[PDB]
């Protein structure tokens, strides 16, 4: 997989737009329940062994694969052209959003009060790829009983081993492996970035724990990720297709009752890719 | 439209001053005009559904700057920015007569909590993206705010709690475009720079700076900077620096003013 | 006033020290009938009835001096190219055990001072320009005392003193005598002037600060020019409110903190 | 004496692990406790004196030693080849698991809420060296009766002393020094490296106090740390080992009952070594 | 009078030492009340005036002052640069002390947390020091602990709650000067450079780094680092870590040690 030279020439340079909206357990804006699209249901303890947790409640990753300008009229040649992207913008979208304190169901702050803001666990990443991202599987309580199903989502760790997951989950197990290939199917609790893959991937992630902790979040059009690894080289699309993969919490939906959803936010990407000659 | 040299000469560069006043929701001081730069009491109904009032929802600042007139033609561009929130001072303020107290006999609880925060920049008006926080929201009619029922000639559904790319509008009118309804489209504004923050909770601290030796450079990776069509500067922001706290559990958005210096520089295009 | 060249020669840089005592209400340290509260604010409370009428000793004014620089006369002017400054008595906030503190829980520690900051330092070749803003337009203050936005305008303030009024302006011109609470730097003028302020509210909220005898800020602008001393005056201003003393009863202080200054100024020709 | 850099074909190697956490339940093979795995038992003040801690609630760090490619065919020879290590890339794995709010035994936030999330305090280091990361010991309470290491318990400052600690172990005593040398066996609160030594490692650390602190982490393949000393010069692997040292405790897990426990994550490494030249 | 940097062959040195904290109980090898070392007793206003507080409650500045090998228009040694640490961090993450107060019923126990104040300095003299109290009325132990009373040889007035020219000393004693009483002259200091930080609240958490890679430069804009008068190096520090939080309530103020390696370079002077 040999890089070689910058292709020059007039259109060598290209720009992919794209937005991925939330998937946070409600993945659907067209249901008959769709109301709680970009949320969660009510993140309880169950209270008993074990946990059965609904698909509502598993937070998902958001992925899409961006067909991109096919290059090669002969692919038969050692020597083709790729697309490698070299920079992105990306934002979080509908922020401001979050100002609102006077949902009808929310809970106040204190008697006669303004509603707890959106507030406390975030998740925050995105993955910019030339394929699927890799995915390592670590989770909280390997006892867990996720949901088995027959529409393909959510694949967890018991998904892909073909049994039950045992002590060594709760750790990292280098069988527990999978790849980013489905939108809205691959719950953030169950799955990370691989670390020890993801090559031809570039992610930045982070995690804010804390019950009511500050939402903070900045949005500007002036800025840039350089997606050039420390040889100048970015990611190489095989396929002639970009792989982009995100995942926005932006905090809890406190509720009159007590109940608490998690909320996520459509994230924006603007990839900057170039030609290049590869071997 | 393609960007030439940069012009010469003795009356080259330009600088543009103004400050925008904040629009909370009470947003004139000549009329109710006591809450002036507040929103009304923010408060969960506890029933369905939430239908807002206009002093509840605070909307962003924005003016048209006219610019000399200057006529493949020149155009004025906007190359940096000195950009600041005036009064912040005036928030150590613990003793507002109806200031809810942190215990018995104690200091008003000081303003703080949800902080929102953004400027731009253009030549011209920025671009917005509707996103809500509950479509069920019923929002007062335009008679009265624009919100993504007015831009859709029709009542938002689930999508709007997402990206719909329909729900899209220009920050065109001073006072509004609430919001908690609307923020920069980063799929646009290809000709304005924006940069803003959220912080959410409730006494979560105001924390802000001031100085007048900071400066926002406004060029792009190619060391343009916005350019005014029809010799028109778009300047937008938005200041929420937290909650008054009222005696009886009552609470109120603040907002502050912003002023800007914005130095601009003659520009050939074609 | 055009900028021309730098000057040459043995003499041409001085260097100025001074430091300001904190303006917190209770100004003076040496009233033997008051001078207890030195440094601090009388007890901060909201009344519970309109109007707002709060006592001087309830309200922390900005610290000035004008420093005398050396008579030197197109002419020359003394320009401010750097300054150290320190909040100086850092350490005795660690202070857990004021005989009055209230205490965090039943035998436990004072509550440390905390809550609301706000620091600010400015130099400048003339007086810093302020802008008028209050919480409350209704707010009554002492008669000229203090000078406030109802001394400049000559009337009662309205609403519009809520948000930015520009006739609501002043020069800090008078040490202890401009509240923080009604006056901000104006950003619309004070170009002979370099500021750098910050505030952080909420009631507990921790006082994080620093202090090394290693930082300079430069205060040349983007062409290379610092303050130049109109009549040959240099200006200070700071103010560094701390947080708050937590007292048994319930009641609320503020505190502040006194500021140093090293000013490293050069002769430069002007005209 | 460090002389130049070894130039030719293979000069450049890289050395890929990961490390398991070693919070006292250090084994997911264990017939009844191994759900705990990656967990402590409950922390508890005992309520008199003196503490007497269990090997379950003493988190200790990770540590490998790698076997590094031989360099040297005669290694009578003054002048040797030695592995430098000059970057690595590291990462905490699982931070997403930790948006896991609905444990069955957690405690709610409030009635009818979603569980505390793991959250408090927070413990970070990794150390890349050529030799094991050399320790300090001190302790908050000297009185405090470790189990000892002949009864299967951690290695402490009592076992190095070969006596009981004394009052002076709460602060720096030169004598209470120890080698890394031993996964999940020196305890975290007892140990810290030593800044009197190390000169042929490079450890980076921090803490995080408060009980229900956010715990706030990045994550990203993008961030490399240069191993590379003022002069240059990277940790020098003697005997052709590599010591890979670590401790990532990301919080507590809060029970229903009251009872608390300290969790942590998994490490990643990528180390990037070259050949050096050594008199 | 500096002159030129010394060249040859043994021109640079390096020192190290730590320093153990001064928290009150400054001694491990007391008859029956070491148990204590590296702890403050137990931090408590009184309720009525004036406070007067225990020598055990006044956590103090550590200082050592090392001798360099001797030199002697003579030779000084020039300090340019340090590796600083605070050690025993990782012993903080205990939170089952067994008299420690629960975070809650069958919790854990509350770490230690709350004030921190972290400073270190490096000098060719002693530290220079600047007398500011929080209440004048203290009633300070006399010499034991070296206060503003003692120094002026006169109770306290109003004025020392600010900022007294007349409030003056030098660091020249190890665990003798209180850290509430005394902070680093700006005034002075020339010949040090020192660097220091606070963090107040009760239960704030204790945010700590350390790395081997870390290095302070010492030397001033002139490139002039610290120079050792009589062939002497003085380093000083405070390192408070947060309070122990005891079952009853009591609450006590703890401190760890520092390291520090000093690189030094033999210098010129007149
Ligand atoms: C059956 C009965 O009533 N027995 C009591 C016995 O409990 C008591 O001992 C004291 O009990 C209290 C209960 O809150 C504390 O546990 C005392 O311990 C501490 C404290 O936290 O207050 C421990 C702390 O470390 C100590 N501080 C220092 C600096 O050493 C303090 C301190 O010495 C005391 O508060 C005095 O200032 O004590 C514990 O001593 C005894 C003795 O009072 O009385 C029996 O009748
Ligand atoms: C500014 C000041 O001196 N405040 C003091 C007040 C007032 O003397 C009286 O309440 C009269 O208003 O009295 C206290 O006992 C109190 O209530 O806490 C102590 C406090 O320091
Ligand atoms: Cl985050
Ligand atoms: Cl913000
Ligand atoms: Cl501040
Ligand atoms: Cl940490
Ligand atoms: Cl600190």
């Amino acid at each position: 997989v040999e890089v070689l030279s910058v292709v020059t020439g007039e259109d060598s340079i290209t720009q992919i737009e794209l937005y991925l909206n939330p998937r946070m357990g409600v993945n659907s804006p067209d249901l008959p329940t769709s109301n709680w699209y970009t949320y969660t249901y009510d993140l309880q303890p169950k209270g008993s062994s074990p946990d059965q947790p609904i698909k509502e409640n598993l937070p998902a990753y958001s992925v899409a694969r961006v067909s991109l300008p096919m290059l090669n009229e002969d692919i038969t040649c050692d020597t083709l052209q790729m697309w490698e992207a070299i920079s992105v913008k990306t934002e979080v979208v509908g922020i401001s959003s979050l100002i609102n304190v006077h949902y009808w169901d929310m809970k106040r702050v204190h008697d006669y009060g303004a509603g707890i803001p959106v507030s406390g666990v975030n998740y925050h990443m995105f993955a910019i790829g030339g394929e699927p991202l890799d995915l390592q599987g670590l989770v909280l309580d390997y006892q867990t009983q996720y949901p088995k199903t027959t529409n393909g989502g959510p694949i967890t760790i018991e998904t892909v081993l073909g049994r039950k997951m045992t002590p060594k989950n709760q750790g990292l197990d280098p069988q527990a492996k999978a790849k980013l290939d489905k939108d809205g199917n691959y719950p953030i609790e169950v799955w990370c970035p691989d670390p020890s893959k993801n090559e031809n991937s570039r992610y930045y992630g982070s995690i804010q724990t804390g019950s009511q902790t500050p939402t903070v979040l900045q949005f500007s059009n002036t800025l840039t990720t350089v997606l050039l690894d420390e040889n100048g080289v970015g990611p190489l699309c095989k396929g002639d297709g970009l792989f982009i993969s995100c995942a926005d919490i932006v905090g809890f939906l406190f509720k009159t009752s007590g109940k608490m959803a998690l909320h996520g936010l459509p994230r924006y990407f603007n990839v900057t890719l170039r030609k290049r000659w590869v071997k």
